[PDB]
């Protein structure tokens, strides 16, 4: 999610110093209102490539400077990549699948490629493979602890954590985790 949730956690956690937040909602709403209230990353959810498109556009009107597109499906992080989003959020599942993915989205030129799994397998593979940013899905706060220390000291300059729930965002925020990302 709701968007006077959304800015009460943004809100507490700027005010505890997350330097870079991202609000994911798939309510064009939501994200508007995040942007306005200073959300650093504006993370687009998987929608129709016509409708992402049309999103994308209009946050780069309002004044975005960091739009993220989410997407299972190669062809619309392309069309993203094309329109200039300037985030693509891979969230594939096979393990070669993923670096499939990245590969060819790197070979056209995408500057900032983010991998999102629950697996730390697929994220280690990710970083092994010149990921820029890996996207923890949290469920457990030692769980996501756990994870986050082994990416950091694997090499990951940028992590980002997942969660629904304030308690672990905050808790990544206290471990250093680069990127706050808003589920809504
Ligand atoms: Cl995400």
């Amino acid at each position: 999610m709701d968007v006077d949730e959304m800015l009460k956690q943004v809100e507490i956690l700027r005010r505890l110093g997350a330097k870079r937040i991202a609000v994911r909602s798939d309510d064009w709403r939501i994200l508007q209102e995040a942007l306005k209230k200073g959300g650093d990353i504006l993370i687009v959810d998987a929608t129709d490539v016509d409708e992402m498109l049309k999103q994308v556009e209009i946050l780069r009107r309002l004044g975005a400077k960091e739009i993220a597109v989410r997407s299972d499906d190669w062809r619309i992080l392309q069309e993203a990549l094309k329109k200039g989003g300037d985030i693509l959020i891979v969230d594939a599942t096979d393990v070669d699948e993923m670096l499939k993915q990245v590969e060819i989205l790197r070979r056209l030129g995408a500057k900032r490629i983010a991998v999102r799994s629950d697996d730390w397998r697929i994220l280690q593979e990710a970083l092994k493979k010149g990921g820029d940013i890996l996207i923890v899905d949290a469920t457990d706060v030692d769980e996501m602890l756990k994870q986050v220390e082994i990416l950091r000291r694997l090499g990951a300059k940028e992590i980002a954590v997942r969660s629904d729930d304030w308690r672990i965002l905050q808790e990544a925020l206290k471990k250093g985790g680069d990127i706050l990302i808003v589920d809504a």
